[PDB]
């Protein structure tokens, strides 16, 4: 199909400032300065960022502006946050006789956020979980940057290689990730070892949290 | 309010034909008949299947049909297969702004196998954590299909607010989906109450787990 040109990806550091060209704008009837951006962040729908190239809609930071220069329309953000990372899209209502076109998407990364060790939390078996004759064990992994992670289980000392379920680490609402890893056992795997053992690796340094029966 | 609403989310087997209703398009000042569906999967840009309320452009199948009644748009689509599962928006032209407003989105889900309830388990603070001055309360959710829950928290039947984060339900290796929701507090608040409640509604139906400090 038909798109505006837009390039496929754009980057930069905290405090800095990106703009985001948007190409085949120029309308083919009446002087269209009907230019909008869209913000969409993961699982939302597409925010509008600006309109009629330049105009803000009521609760949008001044650091994002529009402009356009001829067949090509910006959007520039000054001030680059971790927040800003998303998709972001411009649209114009082109020539097509009441229609409007979309640009492919620009995916906007920031990088050079800092990088954040993990907090590990241990969970032990419930009592109440215990007396549904169950025991689970979770291993929860939060605040960390980048967000990649691996994570191992022990009982005592050996490696424990079934019954571990790691979910794919999420962004969480200050930027930074999370994940957790459970590990299923019979109460009498659970009472038949002196402890159990979950280490989680960051970026090269490992973080080991231990829990035993009681 | 938003300006268009739809279903966050529905599901249907393979073979039927569902259909995903959008509210709003009759109070847009200046929509006339602009009404769109767009599909989106995850990591793609928006792919336009119907415009001017049932016009389909090239390469779209004739599976997918729309339609406006008053104040209604519908998207209806017959035939499911498991490449529609995906996210749905309708959208429309909004005269005030001369752009695009989109609905929220309606995440369908082809049904692939039967609809699993979620195991949950709540988990109250570890002793080592307590120890230095954290207490943090994890509800695991496991096993659910489709994909989606929302979760909700309670200290002593007043709803919890702050302090609450739930990670994005992960595919595990049943092909069920993962999820955990931990509610981050001081040991005094933790204390200072006599239950806590984890609330997890999936597909109209919610099941609810409690813990008290022991």
């Amino acid at each position: 199909q038909t798109a505006l040109t837009q390039p496929a990806s754009v980057s930069g550091s905290p405090g800095q400032s990106i703009t985001v060209s948007c190409t085949g704008v120029s309308s083919i009837v009446g002087s269209y300065n009907l230019v909008s951006w869209y913000q969409q962040h993961p699982g939302k729908a597409p925010k509008l960022l600006t309109y009629e190239v330049n105009k803000r809609p009521s609760g949008v930071s001044d650091r994002f502006s529009g402009s356009k220069s001829g067949n090509s329309a910006s959007l520039t953000i000054s001030g680059l946050q971790a927040e800003d990372e998303a998709d972001y899209y411009c649209s114009s209502y082109d020539g097509s006789s009441t229609s409007v076109v979309f640009g492919g998407g620009t995916k906007l990364t920031v990088l050079g956020q800092p990088k954040a060790a993990p907090s590990v939390t241990l969970f032990p078996p419930s009592s109440e979980e215990l007396q549904a004759n169950k025991a689970t064990l979770v291993c929860l992994i939060s605040d960390f940057y980048p967000g990649a992670v691996t994570v191992a289980w022990k009982a005592d000392s050996s490696p424990v290689k079934a019954g571990v379920e790691t979910t794919k680490p999420s962004k969480q609402s200050n930027n930074k990730y999370a994940a957790s890893s459970y590990l299923s056992l019979t109460p009498e795997q659970w009472k038949s070892h002196r402890s159990y053992s979950c280490q989680v690796t960051h970026e090269g340094s490992t973080v080991e949290k231990t829990v035993a029966p009681t």
